[PDB]
């Protein structure tokens, strides 16, 4: 099938540096918040922030991933109390999975699992980009309930479910500090 | 253990949307470009990225990834070669790992493999924003080759190569389209 040229967009040297930095700075911010406001979201930004992960690359090109956004409380309740008690498997509340306006439950098709966990990855980024919080979750074994309950085609796994919102004013996250670049980097010159 | 107030942003809707949009319009225009010029990229650039990457969120916090920066032409072409021979196994050719001034290949230290690929995702991104193209690849059959040929540690598994620089005069990319948003997104309300 056809080939076309591809589109130069040449920035100089110390743009890109400038903007690499930038970028850094951005999503050094990003944290996992798990205290977040009932305010809705503009679903137009919702939008362009799922669009924007669905640029993500895929092995072959399938596009394997299904984004479900769930804005109803008591879907949201359901999918709640449904998480929780999973979780009470010998703290064990999550609040904010009924707090947040918009849950987020990212399902697998059926290198898959990889494609989607990238187009994840390209999603968080965008929530940060927009100013919008979430923690990421990957409730797994959860997935056959939830798709189920969510009413999806059962070639979908569940990978991820993220509550998107604001943060509330009491919002705080653990002092944690992030590896210095010279413990993930190795260089062979 | 300690627990600090998180800092809000103050971005406004309408600035919300424009930031969203702008965001997707930069990186809809990534796509995996196979064909890379022997030019030398600014190698604080290259730690930007790492960087950008390293800010991604993991499961309990171990951030399990090793990004390793191939510059050394010699064993680029090792590389390459022992990639080639392998994929022969029944186009052939990936010239790029040749040419591209630096390959990065991510190692996941054993959710990690959900943990690394969000990561990765980040990572790609960051290369979008900074004006540098790749092609995500996955060669987890030749991993252990590569992880001797490299010298880590054998819990670290290969997970992803990226040969990383600017394109050629000449690069083209196959015409493909995205999925719509109405592909990939459901809304329950
Ligand atoms: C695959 C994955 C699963 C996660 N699962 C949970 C989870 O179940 N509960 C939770 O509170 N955080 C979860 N997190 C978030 C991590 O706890 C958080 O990212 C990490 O502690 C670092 O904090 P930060 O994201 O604010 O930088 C998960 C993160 C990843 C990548
Ligand atoms: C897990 C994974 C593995 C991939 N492996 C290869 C590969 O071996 N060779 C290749 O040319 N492209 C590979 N790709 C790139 C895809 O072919 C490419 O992303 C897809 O066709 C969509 O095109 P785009 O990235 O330009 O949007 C891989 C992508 C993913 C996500």
């Amino acid at each position: 099938v056809e080939h076309i040229p591809f589109s130069h967009n040449h920035y100089p040297e110390k743009e890109m540096v400038k903007r690499s930095q930038e970028f850094y700075e951005l999503l050094n911010k990003r944290r996992s918040v798990r205290f977040i406001s009932n305010e809705q979201v503009p679903m137009e930004v919702i939008d362009n922030v799922i669009r924007t992960a669905g640029t993500a690359p895929s092995g072959a090109h399938t596009e394997p991933w299904t984004f479900v956004v769930v804005k109803d409380p008591d879907v949201k309740h359901k999918i709640r109390k449904i998480i929780e008690e999973e979780e009470e498997i010998n703290n064990w509340i999550k609040e904010y999975l009924d707090t947040a306006p918009i849950l987020i439950l990212i399902f697998k098709q059926v290198y898959n699992e990889i494609s989607v966990s990238i187009a994840c990855g390209i999603l968080l980024a965008a929530l940060q980009n927009a100013g919008l919080v979430t923690v990421t979750t990957t409730p797994l074994n959860c997935g056959p309930r939830l798709r189920v309950l969510l009413g999806r085609p059962a070639h979908e796994k569940l990978l991820m479910l993220l509550p998107v919102g604001y943060p509330s004013k009491e919002a705080t996250v653990p002092d944690l500090k992030r590896k210095p670049l010279d413990q993930i980097m190795v260089t062979v010159h």
